[PDB]
C-alpha cells in the first residue's frame, strides 16, 4: 500500500563547525540528505516529511523536491517529539517510514526489506549486531521474538551482552503512530520524548515488532563530524569501485579512483589512478583514461585515449579522438570522429571536425572547425571584444599556421593556407592562401645590454 | 639438467567482461602471461608450451618468444587434459614444470627451490598453508611425507583441517609425466581430467612427492575477474616500493607510488606522491622527482629536479637540469647539462643546449638549441609545412624574444638577438639583431563596443 | 627550575645508503632532529647539546639555534659514553633530558609529563607497553615501583613476559647524571657504555625511577632507514589530516592530502584529494582547493576557489578569486579582489587588479595591473632583456587583445585598448586605442607541399 517518509534532519550540527546545515554536506557529491531523500523516492513515497530545527533558509534553498513537505521542529526536543511534527500529516492507511539526513547510505534494498517485514498493526525495526555494541540500546527477544530496546544506562551486566542493537529507523502505520506518538512523555533525565517509546508500547497492546538487519553497517552510520563524513566517503567510494571493477572497467587503483555522480561504461575501459569522475560521464568501448582526469558531464566515444591530466567538462567526444596529456575542455567542447587535442590546448563552445588537430598551445572559443583542419601551435580565437562573444568558423582542410590569431566574427574557406604569425579580421576565400608579414630586417652592431 | 615450461592459458575468462583474452591483461605495465613467461626464461626454460584455448590470434600477436611453442587445446577438459596437449613435446630426459598464465606474481626463487626438491622419478610439488583452506585440496603427509591431495568436497570433518593446500604449480619428470598423463581418465562429476590424478600414480607406483611453498602467498595468487587483478597490482607495487625505499630511494609515500617496469637509480634519489615510472627508467644521484610526474623511457642525470606534473617519455636530460612544473617531454627531447624547462613548454625531437632555457609556453619541435640560449616566452618552432617536418637550429648565445616564430627550415647564428613578436623565415648570421616590427600606431576616440 | 636537552646524532646511519646525515632527513618537510629541536625549544630548554660523530660539516650548514650546544662524539661507543660527552655542560641545579635525533614524533605533551614525574634526586623514564615486547628491555616493577631494566638477551622465561619497555628517553637532574655517568663502565660483550646502567645505580642509591608512558607509540618510533621514515611520515600526516578534519576543514580524502608546515584556516574549507600543503598556509573562510593543488608559504582570502592543478609559492590571492585549473603563480603573485586567473597562466613579481582577468596562455612577470583589466590569451610580458628585469605598468580598465606583447618597461594608460597580435614597446596615454598591424594579402594559387 501507500508509503510515506520522514527524514530527521534537526541536529545542531555543531560539531561540524560549519555554516552550511550538516545534513547538506555532501557525500560523493551529492548532499547527505539528498542521498536519503533519493532512496525514498526510488522506494515511492508519496510524501517526503523533512523535518528540521535550524537552518531553513539554506535548506529550502537546495532541496526541491515536487513532494516534499516541510516540518519545523520548533524545539530540540528529541526524534519522538521531531515525529509529533510529522504526525499530523500521516495518513491512517499508509506505512510510514523514519530515516535520519545524517544516515546517508541506507540503501533501497535493506528498506525494501524492512517494508517486507513490518507485520500489520505492528512495526518493522532495522537493528544491527556490532562487534562492540556499547552505548547503543540493545535489542530484547523472548522465544525468538523482539520484545523491547533496553537503553545501554539501563542495561544489566548481561544485557550488556546483546549485540543487536537499535539503529533509530523503523516503519510502521501511519494511524498506530499517531496512536503512539500522541502517549509520548517526557518525564526522564533528558526531558526529551524518545520515539523508541513505541516499541514497549505495541510490545503492551499486544502487537509485534519484527527487525530486520542492514547488509553492511556503513548503511547505518551516522555523521556528526567531518572526520566521520570523510570514513563514510572512502567506504562509499570502495565499493562503488569494487562494483564497477567487477562489471568489468580496469580501476589501476581502486582507492585512487573517485565516482561523484553515475558512470554509463562500454566494455574494456581502462582508467588510471587519481581520476574524478562527476555528474553523469558515459564512456564507450576501450576508453583509456589517464592518470589525474577529471572529467565531469561528459561523453567521450568508442575508443578515445584522455592521456594526463585533462579537464572535461560539458564535452562531447566521437569515436577515436585523442586529447591531452593537459587538455582543458570546456562546456560545449565537442570533437568529431578521430580529432586531436595537444598539451596546453583549452576549447569552449567550440568543435574540432573529423581528423582535425590542435596540438599546443591554443585558445579556441566559440568556433565550428571544419574537418582535416591543422591548428597551428599558438593559435587562438579572439572572441571576446570586452563584451560580447563573437563566432569564428574554418572550413574543412585548412591549415593555419602557428600562432595565428583568428579576430571573431570570421569565415575562413575551405583548403585556405594561413601563414604563421598573421593576424585574420578579414574573411578568406577557398585556397586563397593569406598572410599579413612583414620582412625581417638584420641590424649590424647591436650591442646586447649588461647588468 | 634440461627443464621446459608448461604455461596453461586456457580458461574462458568469462568474469573479465573482455574482448582482450585474460592472461595478457596487465599488471604493472606487462601481460600477465609475460610475467610467466619471463619467469621460465629467467629459468632457463628449453621451450615454452603455451596451452590455450581461445583468443589465439590476438595472443600470438601480443607473445613472440623465440621459444614460445603454441599448444591448441581444443576443448575445456580440464588441466591434466591441458598437459595431455603438451606431453607430445616432452623430451623424457627433461624436466616439465607447470604453471599458470593467471597466476602473475610466481618467483623466480620460488621456483628454483620447488625444482632443487623434486626427487628422481618423482613430483615437486608447489603447496601453501593457507588461515582459510576451504575450497582447496589438502595435501595428506604420513610420518612426513606428502601422500596424496584430497578435494575439499571429499574431506572428511578432520581432514579439512589441513591448512596446507595445492596450489596447482607442479615439477616432474618429462618421461614420467608421460607416463601419467596417458593414464588419466575422466569419470567424475564435472566429466575432465584432473592434473591432480598425477600424485595418486606417482604414490602408488613408489614414488616420492616433496612439497615446497612460496614466500609470499600472492606469488601463487590467481586472476578471474579485475578485482583480483588490481589487488594484485596493489601488492606487487607495495612490494617493489618497499625494495625501492630500503635500498635508498626516499618514496614520500609509497602507496602512491608505481612503477611499470624497470628502475635504475642513484644515491639519494627522492620521489613525490603520484609519481608514475614507466618503461626503463634510469635516475642519477639526488634527482628529484615532483608530486604527480609521469616519467617512461627516460634518463635522467645526476641532481635535475623534476618539478610537479611534467610528462618525461623517451627523454634525455644531463646532470643539473630543471624542468616543470607542467613540462611535457615527448621522445626525442634532450637537455644538455643545467639546462631548465619551464611551465606549459613541450619539447619533441629537440634539442637544448648546455645552460639554455626555454622557461614559459613554448613549443620545440625537431630543433638544436645551442648553449647558452634564452628561449623567450611564447615562442614556436613551426616544423610542419602540412606534409613533411622541418628543422630549426640556433646557435651558442643566441637571445630569442619573446614571442617569436621559427618557420623550419631556419639556422639562427651565433650572439644573434631576435626582437619580441618577430617572425623568423630565413636564416640569421652572427650578432644580427633581427627584428620584424611595425610601429604602434595610437588611435585617437574609440569607443569600446557595449552589449 | 630550568632544563637542557641533550639530543643524541651520533649513529652511522649506514641502513639509509645517504650521503645525509641520518637525522637530517625530512618528515613532513622538516629535517626528523628539527622536530627534536623544536619540542626541546618549546619546553623551554636552557641549552640543546646535539652530540654527532659524524657528518657534522653537514649538521652546522642546516642547523641554527643560538642555544644549540655542538658535542663531538669522537668514537661510537654507546648512548652513555654520548652522555659522558654532554655531562661537562650540565648545571647541577637543572635537569637534563635525554632525546634521539631520529625519534621525531616525541610530543611536547608526552615530555610535559615525563619532567613533571621525575621524583627528586631519581629519574623519569618513559617507557611503553608493546604487544610484542621481543628485543626490548624490560622494566621490572616490585610492589608498583620501578627497580631496573632488563636487556631481553638477560632476561628469564618469565621476564620476557612484561610488556612495559624502556624508549631509552629519560631525565634526571645534572650534578646526579654527572655522579653516574661517571661511573659507568663497558666490561659487556660490545665494549660499550649502556646509559641504561644509571638506572640500577639510582636503584642501589635509595633513589627513584618513576615512568611514564607516551600517548602514542608513533612518539617513540625510531628511524634507521627509508621505509621506517616513510611509515612515520603516513603516520604524521593521518594524524593531522584527523585534526584539521575535527576542526572543521572538509579533507576529501585525508589519506591524500600532505601539510608540511601549518595551516591557519577558516571555517568551512574544501580541500580535495591529493593537495600537498608547505610552508605556512593561510586560508579564509570557505576556500576551495581542487584535487592536484601545490600551496606554499601563501595566504588565500575568504571565498576564493583554486581549480585543479594550480601550483602556488609567495602568493597573496584576495577574497573571491579564482585561479586555475593548471595555474602557475610564483613569488610575488598578488591578486586583489575578485581577480581570475586561467589556464596555463604564470605571475610573478606580478599584481593583477580587482576584478582582473588573465584567462588563458598568458605570461605576467614584474608587472603591476590595474583594475578591470583584460588580460586576452596568449598575452606575455616581456621583462627580461638578457641581463634585467624590466616593469610593466597597466592601468585601470585596459583590454589588452589576445596574443599582445609588453616589452618592458612599459606603462599603459587607462581606458586603454590595446589589438590583438599588436607588440607594445613605447607608452600608451589614455583611452588610446593602440595597434601595430599589417593587413592580411590573399595569395591566389599557392600550391600546399607533399611529402
Ligand atoms: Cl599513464
Ligand atoms: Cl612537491
Ligand atoms: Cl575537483
Amino acid at each position: 500500500s501507500a508509503m510515506s517518509v520522514v527524514i530527521l534532519a534537526a541536529g545542531k550540527g555543531t560539531r561540524m563547525y560549519s555554516d552550511l546545515p550538516k545534513v547538506l554536506h555532501t557525500l560523493a557529491g551529492k548532499p547527505m540528505v539528498q542521498h536519503v531523500i533519493d532512496a525514498a523516492n526510488d522506494l515511492g513515497a508519496c510524501a517526503v516529511h523533512l523535518v528540521y530545527g535550524h537552518g531553513g533558509d539554506l535548506l529550502r534553498q537546495t532541496l526541491h523536491e515536487d513532494n516534499l513537505n516541510w516540518v519545523l521542529q520548533a524545539e530540540q526536543l528529541g526524534t519522538g517529539h521531531a515525529m509529533q511534527q510529522a504526525a499530523p500529516f500521516f495518513n491512517d492507511d499508509e506505512d510510514i517510514l523514519m530515516l535520519y539526513g545524517d544516515v546517508p547510505l541506507i540503501s533501497v534494498e535493506t528498506l525494501q526489506r524492512l517494508r517486507a517485514a513490518k507485520p500489520q498493526g505492528g512495526i518493522g525495526l532495522l537493528t544491527v549486531k556490532l562487534d562492540d555494541p556499547t552505548g547503543y540500546g540493545r535489542i530484547t527477544r523472548e522465544n525468538g521474538q523482539v520484545t523491547g530496546i533496553v537503553e545501554h544506562k539501563d542495561a544489566s551486566e548481561a544485557q550488556r551482552q546483546i549485540q543487536e542493537i537499535n539503529t533509530g529507523i523503523l516503519i510502521a502505520g501511519g494511524a498506530d503512530l499517531k496512536r503512539w506518538l500522541a502517549k509520548l512523555t517526557n518525564n526522564n533525565a533528558q526531558g526529551e520524548y524518545y520515539i523508541t517509546d513505541i516499541i514497549a508500547m505495541a510490545h503492551q497492546e499486544g502487537h509485534q515488532i519484527v527487525a530486520v538487519h542492514p547488509q553492511r553497517l556503513s548503511e547505518v552510520e551516522g555523521v556528526n563530524n567531518r572526520l566521520q563524513l570523510a570514513r563514510l566517503e572512502r567506504v562509499y567510494q570502495a565499493e562503488q569501485a569494487e562494483k564497477l571493477l567487477l562489471a568489468g572497467v580496469m580501476l589501476r587503483d581502486p582507492a585512487r579512483f573517485d565516482l561523484r555522480g553515475t558512470l554509463q561504461h562500454g566494455r574494456d575501459v581502462e582508467i588510471d589512478t587519481n581520476v574524478i569522475l562527476e555528474g553523469n560521464v558515459v564512456l564507450g568501448d576501450r576508453v583509456k583514461i589517464g592518470a589525474g582526469c577529471v572529467i565531469k558531464n561528459s561523453t567521450i566515444g568508442d575508443d578515445c585515449e584522455i592521456s594526463p591530466y585533462s579537464v572535461v567538462e560539458d564535452a562531447q567526444l566521437q569515436a577515436a579522438c585523442t586529447i591531452g596529456p593537459f587538455a582543458r575542455l570546456r562546456p560545449g567542447a565537442e570533437l568529431l570522429e578521430g580529432a586531436h587535442v595537444g598539451n596546453f590546448v583549452e576549447m569552449k563552445k567550440a568543435r574540432l571536425g573529423k581528423g582535425s588537430k590542435a596540438g599546443h598551445l591554443t585558445y579556441l572559443g566559440d568556433a565550428e572547425i571544419g574537418d582535416n583542419v591543422n591548428i597551428g601551435a599558438g593559435t587562438i580565437t579572439c572572441n571576446y571584444d570586452g563584451a560580447n562573444k563573437h563566432k569564428t568558423i574554418i572550413g574543412d582542410d585548412v591549415f593555419v599556421g602557428s600562432d595565428t590569431q583568428l579576430v571573431a566574427p570570421v569565415t575562413v574557406g575551405n583548403g585556405v593556407t594561413i601563414a604563421a604569425g598573421t593576424t585574420v579580421t578579414r574573411n578568406i576565400a577557398d585556397n586563397e592562401l593569406v598572410l599579413s608579414r612583414v620582412p625581417q630586417v638584420h641590424k649590424q652592431g647591436w650591442q646586447r645590454p649588461v647588468k
